[PDB]
């Protein structure tokens, strides 16, 4: 009753994780007001993210503040905004990649508190 | 009132990601009498799948059948049981990769029936 190709879908397949940037933007409030054009999600436990504050000291994108980078790559999902969309309707594309992340940390703790950019 | 480390979590984390495959192994029907050990999901769109049949013939792992391999790496999850699981408590680390697929295909339309492999 179950053809083999189905029982492929159902054992390999999640194209699911396209519906994540659209579910998550609006969850955690990055489309109140505006549709915030990028975002980058990480995947990984919060300390570990934490720790790269204490990791390679690199040039924030713009030269300003204290940046660091992760010195594994990461899980992370980039969300980018699609062209048509228009607030309040706010669709986005989702992209996962492994990539080193570079965060800009300040405070006591020192922690992050901008996601300044990722890398290959 | 929102600190700015509340608000690069709030912006990019999301660590729940670690308990994927102990939800999906389960509502796939993975679970089901036995714990699998280990297995493969593919998150990309269905024929993005399909076209790999068309792409690079290669060996499957075990020299039988026809299996193809993707021109692209794509977005999988690789879920291991852990040693401690004993059914029907099936607990799974959730591996994310960027790897190329290879799948075994057959049939008239063509199509993926299953997951040979991945490779770096
Ligand atoms: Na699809």
């Amino acid at each position: 009753k179950e053809s083999r190709a189905k029982k492929f879908q159902r054992q390999h397949m999640d194209s699911s994780s396209s519906t994540y940037c659209n579910q998550m933007m609006r969850r955690r409030n990055m489309t109140q007001g505006r549709c915030k054009p990028v975002n980058t999600f990480v995947h990984e436990p919060l300390v570990d993210v934490q720790n790269v504050c204490f990791q390679e000291k690199v040039t924030c994108k713009n030269g300003q503040g204290n940046c660091y980078k992760s010195n594994s790559s990461m899980h992370i999902t980039d969300c980018r905004l699609t062209n048509g969309s228009r607030y309040p309707n706010c669709a986005y594309r989702t992209s996962p990649k492994e990539r080193h992340i570079i965060v800009a940390c300040e405070g006591s703790p020192y922690v992050p508190v901008h996601f300044d950019a990722s890398v290959e």
